[PDB]
């Protein structure tokens, strides 16, 4: 209830101007991103697993929102986040990613975003690299899930997007591979929480939106790794 199926994708409205988009890849693994309505334009966080799935995202937006997609930001260089970059570019959408994500993308078989984000030493995005991001507040919490993994808060809402960094409050593991920073993971998770201290709805890549318990639980799980 509240979920719209659209082809093989699923869309859930989280707020008047925010939807979660979900795509699947058989390895039947879900991956979430965000769609944000900002006045006369749409902003997208993360692609779907594939170009064709991402094109469907844009199809859904055209139908349900009917506003031009101005830009997209992807939160790290893995297929579930950057797999549909070509689809974004073919639609004339300006794309942004961590400079490191763009550096890693060719090795991961991903297409690099058109623009590179860089970050101050306190983790907040450098304003000039993220021009006209509207309500999107982009924060690099430090290495965790990956070295390049970044997070996005939505001003005007209680929503913060933790991507693959944050696991749900009942997650039985962190499901990291070799590119995880198991030393700094805990601190990065907590940095994310501190960057968006008022966010009460935490959106993440691999499960439904959860409370702030997702953040503290993730950090506590990561504490066991150090
Ligand atoms: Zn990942
Ligand atoms: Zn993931």
């Amino acid at each position: 209830t509240g979920d719209q199926r659209f082809g093989d994708l699923v869309f859930r409205q989280l707020a008047p101007n925010v939807w979660q988009h979900t795509s699947y890849l058989d390895m039947a693994v879900a991956s979430n991103g965000l769609i944000v309505r900002d006045g006369g334009r749409v902003l997208v966080v993360d692609t779907a697993w594939t170009d064709d799935q991402t094109a469907q995202i844009l199809n859904w937006i055209k139908q349900e929102i009917n506003l031009p997609v101005a830009l997209a930001v992807v939160t790290h260089a893995h297929q579930n986040k950057m797999g549909g970059m070509d689809a974004l570019h073919a639609a004339g959408i300006a794309t942004y990613a961590n400079a490191l994500s763009n550096q890693l993308a060719p090795q991961e078989g991903m297409v690099a975003a058109q623009h590179s984000l860089t970050f101050a030493a306190n983790g907040w995005v450098e304003p000039a690299t993220a021009p006209n991001f509207g309500p999107l507040k982009v924060f690099y919490p430090g290495p965790g899930h990956t070295s390049d993994n970044i997070t996005v808060g939505i001003d005007g809402t209680d929503i913060a997007f933790g991507g693959c960094l944050i696991k749900d409050s009942k997650a039985k593991s962190l499901g990291n591979l070799g590119d995880a920073d198991t030393e700094h993971y805990a601190a990065s998770a907590r940095a994310f929480g501190a960057a968006f201290p008022k966010a009460s709805m935490i959106v993440m890549s691999h499960s439904a939106p959860d409370s702030r318990a997702a953040i503290t639980h993730t950090a506590r799980m990561a504490d066991k790794l150090r």
